[PDB]
C-alpha cells in the first residue's frame, strides 16, 4: 500500500538538462565547464553567462534535473547539505525565530544552536512528529519550520502535510524538508506541502561516496529569487565538476534507491528476527510505529537501518569493530554498506540531555545499507553480533 | 626600490604539503582524494579523517602550502572568495561592529551592506589609505577591520603595518587583508602585522580561470580554532579535484606573477603616455599616490592595471569592444588578458553614489594583464582605443 | 533456463580493488592518482610504483576490480577497445594466421583487414556461429582467434566453450571473447573456456557513456607477463581519472545490467509483434536462433536489440528522425536510449559486399536500450513506427 | 647567440584552440567534454563530432594549440609518448626498415629493437650525431628515420637541417625528430626540415607531472591523413581530461621554460666546477661537444642536465639516496627536480653492451632541473655529492 511510484521518474532523471542541442558539439552527456568567467559582447548585456558563482553550464543543467526530479520549477546547488541550511538560514533576519526538528542530523542542530543563535535568530527544538506540539510552538516570530523525515538517527516520521497545512495556515513560514534520507525517488516534500525540499546531496542524490554537496528545491517565486540572490552572494557553491559527478549519479538514482530499499528491508527483518537485537527502526517494518504514515506519504523505503544492541556501549564497539564487510565510517547513502554509533560519532555534536531525551544512546547504531550482495550483508551482521555476545 | 623576494618562495610552492611519504605509492604528487569518509579502527576516535566537509588529503595538502607562502602557520579553503569572507564574518555575533574599506570588490561591498548588516552587525565604509580616518572610526563594538590594498578596481594603497597598529592597539580586533590582487609573492600581511591573510583564490593563486575558490591564512592560535570550526560547521567549503588544481596553479605562481608585473607595467607605462588615456593606477608607476609605500610593503607589483578613457561611456564601450585579444569578460589573475567596465559589470552591486564617491565612473577601465606576449597587448590596446577615437 | 547468476558479483564489483587499508587516509573510496613519477627508494629494484604508464594506483584498483569480476587473475586496463585489440594483437609475430568473427565492430574488422594484415599477418574471417567451420578454418600458423558474441551488430551467437575445445585442441592458439554486449554480470568467457575476456569498457563496464577505455581479463600466467610488457611497451593506457571513473561505473553495473534485462527484453517483444517490424534479433527472444545456447551460457541478456524495419532505407530514415527519446547516435551500454543504423554509421567501416552477405542492411536498425521507464521507451518506439508505416 | 625565440609563441599558447565563441556559453576556457557520443541530425549527419575516439572537442582544441606552438598545420594527441611512436610506426608496412639514434629513451628502443621487430620491419640503430653515418645507413627499404636531440639520456646534439637534407635526398622518407626534451619554446624541428614534431607530453608540454600523452605534429597532408587514420583505428587515444590538462600545462610553457632555462644553466655550471663531478653535459655549456650546433637550431636550453659522478655506482647510488629536494624517481620536464640513474632505471630496457657503447654508464646520472629557487637547488646537490664524497 506505498503510495505508486512517480512517473517519468527514471526518463527525466537520464534526461532532464541533458538535452545535446545545448552544445555545439551535440554532445550527448553534458560537458564539464570549469571556466570562471565568459566573454561579453557589450558591458551590462544579461545574455548569458557571466561569472561561474553566479550560474555555469554544468551546475546549471544539474539543477534541472535535481528540480524536475522533486517535481519542482527551481533547484539551487551548494557546496555541502551543511552549506544549503546556512545559505537558507539567510533568508533570515535578527528576531525571527527558527524551530527545528528535535532529532535531526548533528551538524545541523550544532549549527542552529551554536552558530546561528549568535546573531539574533530564535532557535527552538520541536518535536513536529507530534504536529500539535509543532502547532503550539509556533509564535509571531517564526519564520522557518526546518524538518527532516525520517529523521537522522532515530528515524521519526512526520506527516509533512499535516505540519505543511499547520504551518501556513497563519502568517509567512517557510517549511523546509531536508529530504536525503529518501531521496526524490522515495519522497517528495513539495507534492506533500513543503515550501522547500532540501538534500545532502553528498549522501543517496550522488549515492557515490565522492562528493559533498547540498540541494534545495523550490517552486515559489519569490523564495526562489530571494534563495538564488543568496547564492551568488554568500557563494558557497559547488565546483562544476562535482556538480557534474552528482548529475552523472542521479542517471542511477532509481535502480540504486531499488536495491537500497530491497537490501534495507532484508537488513531490516533479519535484525528483528535476532536474539542479540534490542529493538529494530526501520519505515519499511510494520513494528515502525509511523509505518502506515510512511506508506502514504511515501512510494518505498531507503537503505538506512537505526537499532539497539543488547547490552551495552561495550557490546557495541565490539560489534562494529568485527564487521568485515561493512566499514566502520560516518556518512550514509553510498553503493558500500556503512555502519555508525551516532552517540559518538556523527551525533557528538547533540546535548547530551538530547540525546538521552532522543533515545541516542551508547548502544543505538545505525546502519546505511549499500548495494551489495543481500547474502553478504547478512552473514557480516551475523557474525558481527555473535562475536559481541560470546 | 621594493621589498627583497620573500626567500624560498619558489621551493615552497612547490614542495609545502607534497611530501610523497604521506602517500603510500609515495606519488610525487598528491592524489586527488574524492572519498567522502574514512574508516575508522574504533567508534569516536580521532587519529585520522573522518568525513571530508571536515578535513580531506587534498585540501589539507593545499592549505599546508598556502600557508607557508603566507609565511603562516595555518590556513582554511572554502568554496569561494565570498565564501570565505561570510565564514570570517562568522567569527564574530549580534552587536559586533565592522569596518570594510570604503572600495572594495562589489561583491564584498554588498554582502556586507545588504546581509550581514540584516543579522546585528554593523558595517561602516571607510577610507583606510588614510589612517586617520581609521582610527577615527573604531569604536568599543569595532571587531573586526576588513581591507584590500590595492583596492578593487579604483587600487588604493593602505599601509598595512600602519593599520595593524592603530587596529591592535584598541582592543581585540581582527585586522583582514584580502590578498587577492597581490599574491603572497608580492605581499604578505601577516609579515605586516595582519591577522588574517584572504584571498579569492579564483584569480592569480589558482592564475587558471577554471577555480572558483577562497582561501584564508592566520597564525593566532584561537583564531584558527574559530575559523577551523567555521569551516567545518557552515560547510562552505571546495571540492577536493579544486583543490588539486589550485595546488597545482600554485606551483608555477612565482613564475606567472614576475611575467604579470613585467606585461602589467609595460601596459601601465602605455597607457599613461598614451593621448587617449586620461589617468593610469597602477601601483608601479611613480604617478601613484602610494608608490613609495607600494615599494616599501611589497616585493613587486601584478598584472592588474585600471585606467580611465577619455571622453564618455560610449568611448569606452567602443574600446572595449574592439579589443581582439584581451577579451571583454569579469574576474581576474588568470593567464589570459581581460578588460571591463566596472560600473557596469563587476561593480554594479555598489550603489551609484558610492561608486561616484569612489571614482567608479562611466570611464573607469580595468585590466587584468595576462601573460600573452607583451608586443600583441600593446598592439591590442593601441588599435582599440584608436577605434573609441577616430 | 539461465545460468543461475555469479555469486557476489555485487560485493565484488563495490569493494575489489577497494580496500581502504591500502591508503594512509582509509579513504573508503580510492583517491585519484595522477602523478606520472614516484619517490624510489632503491634504485633498479621494483619493490614499488615507478611510473604512471607502467602501473599506478588508480588503475591497478581498477584491473583487481574487473579481474574478480571476470572471474579472473589479472585484468589490464587500455585507451580504448580498439588499444586493446591492437595489444592483443601484438601478441603475434609475422607468419602468424589470425581468425576473426565474421560479423564484428566496423573498427575491429577494419583494424584487422586493413593495418594488421600489412605488418605479415594472415586475416581470415569466418562464421564461428557454426564450430565446424572455425574446425575447418584453423591452419598451422592459427595463433589467435577472435569472436564477439552476440556480434555487432546481426547478434549471432557463439559457443564458446565449443569453440573453446576445438581451438586448444591444435595447442597454442588464443580465443579471445569480445564480451562488450553481454557484460561480464551475463557471461563469463573465462569459465567458459577462453583465454582473454576482454571489453570495450566504453560500453556497458562504464556505463556512463563519459569514458572510452579497453579492458582485457586473464588467467594463463604466460600469456598475462606478455600483455603487461605490451601494455607498459606500447603504451596505449588509460588516464587514471578515466580509470577512477570506470571503477565508479562498476559499483552499478549489477542494477544497471537488470534494467537493461528488463527494458530490452520488453522493447524486444513489443517489436517483435509490431506489424511495421520485419524481424526481430534478440538473444532473450525464443525467436532467436540460438536461444537455447544462450541460456545455457549467459545468466541473462542486455539491452543490445537489433531489428529490420519494414520497406526500404527511408522508413529506417522516418522512424529513426521521429523518435523523440531515444536518440541518434553511435556507441551503446550507457544509461540512455540510443538508436543507430549501423550500415551508414558504425559500421560504413565495413566493406558494402561485406556488409551484404552479413545482412548488415539499409533497413537493420540496432537500438542500445537505456534505463528509462519502459512505457516512455515503448511508446516513443510505437510513434516513431507509425511515422513511417511502412508497407 | 641563440636563435631568436619565437613570435608570438606566449599569445599562441594561450589562445589557439581557445577562442570563446566555439562554445555557446561563451566561455573563455574550453569545456573538458566527457561524452562519448555525439547526437546526429541524420544517419551519418553529425554536427561535426561523431564519436569521441575519432574526435572530442576538448582534445581536438589541444591539438590546435600544440600544432601552432610547433609551427604545425596539424597535430595528434596520443595516449602516451610511446602510443604516439607506436601510431607512427603503423604508417609503415612489413620490409620496411628504421633507422633510430642510437641514443634514445630506453622504451623506444625497446619498442623497435623487441617489439616493432617482430613485424617485418627491419631495425637499424645509427649514431646520427654524424651525419654521414646516417648517411650510410640509408637503403632503398628505409621510410623512417626517427631522431631525438638532445638524445636521451647522454644528450648528443643532431643537425637536424643536415639530417633533413640527406634523408629527404634519398627519397620519401620520414624524418622524426622527438622533441620531448626541448618543447617547441626552444626548437622547431618542423622549421629544420623534419616531417614530424613529436612529444612524450608527460614531460615539459604538460609540465606538471600529473599527465601521461604523446604529442605528434605536421605539415604534409598525406601524412596528416594517414596518421589520423590510426589515431581513430588504432584508438591510443588521450582522455579529454589529460588533454585538458595538458592544455593547462601549455599556457605556462613559456614562463616555466624559461625558469627551466635559467635554473639548469646554473645546476650545469654548479656540477662543473665541483670536484666530486667527472664530467658534466649540458648543452648549453661551452664544454658540450655540440654547443655551437646548439645555439643555431635552438633558442635556449631546458633543465636536462646530465653528469657523471666520480668513483663507481656505490657513490652514485649515496648521492641519489642523500637528495633532500630534487627527488630520486623517473620522469621529466616537471615543475618538481628530479634526479635518476639511467643504467639501472629509464635505461635498464636498454641492452647493457648498447649502454656500454652509448656511455650509459653506473655513474651517468641525469638530473632534471625544475622551478624551485636556484640557491637551494644548488645547495640540495652539494651537500648530497659531500655524503657521497668519491674520489
Ligand atoms: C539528514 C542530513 N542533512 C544534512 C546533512 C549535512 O550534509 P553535508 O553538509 O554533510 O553534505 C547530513 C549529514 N549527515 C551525516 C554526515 C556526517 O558527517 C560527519 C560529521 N558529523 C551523517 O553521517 O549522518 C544529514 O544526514
Ligand atoms: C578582491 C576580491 N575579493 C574577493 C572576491 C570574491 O571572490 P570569489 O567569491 O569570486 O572567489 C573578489 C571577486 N572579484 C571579481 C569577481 C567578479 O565576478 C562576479 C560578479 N561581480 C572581480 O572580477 O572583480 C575580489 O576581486
Ligand atoms: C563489440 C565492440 N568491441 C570493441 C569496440 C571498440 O571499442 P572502442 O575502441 O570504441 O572503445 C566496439 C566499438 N563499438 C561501437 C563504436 C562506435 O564508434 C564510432 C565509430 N564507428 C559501436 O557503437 O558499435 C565494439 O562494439
Ligand atoms: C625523449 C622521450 N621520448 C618518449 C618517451 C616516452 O613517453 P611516455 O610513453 O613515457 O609518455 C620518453 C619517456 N621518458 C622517460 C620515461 C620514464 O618512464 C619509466 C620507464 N622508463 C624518462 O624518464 O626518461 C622520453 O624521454
Amino acid at each position: 500500500g506505498f503510495l505508486p511510484h512517480f512517473q517519468h521518474f527514471a526518463t527525466q532523471a537520464i534526461h532532464v538538462g541533458q538535452d545535446p542541442e545545448q552544445w555545439t558539439s551535440r554532445a550527448v552527456v553534458p560537458p564539464i565547464s570549469l571556466s570562471t568567467t565568459f566573454k561579453q559582447g557589450a558591458p551590462g548585456q544579461h545574455s548569458g553567462f557571466e561569472y561561474s558563482r553566479s550560474g555555469n553550464p554544468t551546475r546549471n543543467c544539474l539543477e534541472k534535473a535535481v528540480a524536475a526530479l522533486d517535481g519542482a520549477k527551481y533547484c539551487l546547488a551548494f557546496a555541502s547539505g551543511l552549506a544549503a541550511t546556512v545559505t537558507i538560514t539567510h533568508l533570515l533576519k535578527a528576531g525571527d525565530q527558527i524551530i527545528c526538528m528535535d532529532d535531526v542530523y548533528g551538524g545541523t542542530n550544532r549549527y542552529f544552536r551554536q552558530v546561528a543563535s549568535e546573531f539574533g535568530l530564535k532557535i527552538s527544538f520541536v518535536d513536529c512528529s507530534k504536529i500539535k506540539l509543532l502547532e503550539a510552538a509556533i509564535t509571531p516570530e517564526t519564520k522557518l519550520v526546518w524538518i527532516e523525515t525520517p529523521t537522522n538517527p532515530t528515524q521519526k516520521v512526520i506527516d509533512i502535510e499535516g505540519c505543511a497545512h499547520i504551518v501556513h495556515k497563519h502568517g509567512d513560514i517557510i517549511l523546509v524538508v531536508d529530504n536525503t534520507f529518501m531521496s526524490p525517488y522515495f519522497q517528495r516534500p513539495l507534492a506533500l506541502g513543503a515550501d522547500i525540499s532540501m538534500y545532502s546531496a553528498t549522501k543517496y542524490m550522488n549515492g557515490h561516496s565522492d562528493v559533498v554537496m547540498g540541494l534545495v528545491s523550490v517552486n515559489c517565486e519569490s523564495l526562489h529569487n530571494r534563495l538564488r540572490f543568496l547564492q551568488n552572494s554568500l557563494g558557497a557553491v559547488p565546483s562544476p565538476i562535482d556538480c557534474y559527478l552528482c548529475n552523472r549519479g542521479l542517471k542511477t538514482l532509481h535502480v540504486r534507491m531499488e536495491k537500497h530499499f530491497k537490501n534495507g528491508m532484508a537488513v531490516a527483518q533479519f535484525l528483528e528476527s535476532n536474539p542479540w537485537v534490542e529493538k529494530v527502526i526501520y519505515p519499511g517494518l510494520p513494528s515502525h510505529p509511523q509505518h502506515e504514515l510512511v506508506k502514504r506519504q511515501c512510494t518505498g523505503c531507503t537503505g538506512m537501518v537505526t537499532f539497539y544492541i543488547k547490552g551495552t556501549l561495550q557490546h557495541a564497539e565490539i560489534f562494529l569493530k568485527n564487521l568485515k564487510l561493512f566499514t566502520l565510517a560516518e556518512s550514509l547513502g553510498g553503493f558500500e554498506s556503512l555502519a555508525e554509533l551516532p552517540a559518538i560519532m556523527t551525533h557528538a555534536s547533540v546535548l547530551k540531555n538530547d540525546r538521552d531525551v532522543l533515545g541516542i544512546s551508547d548502544t543505538l547504531i545505525r546502519l546505511s545499507v549499500g548495494l551489495e550482495d543481500e547474502e553478504d550483508l547478512l552473514e557480516d551482521l551475523d557474525q558481527a553480533l555473535k562475536a559481541a555476545h560470546p
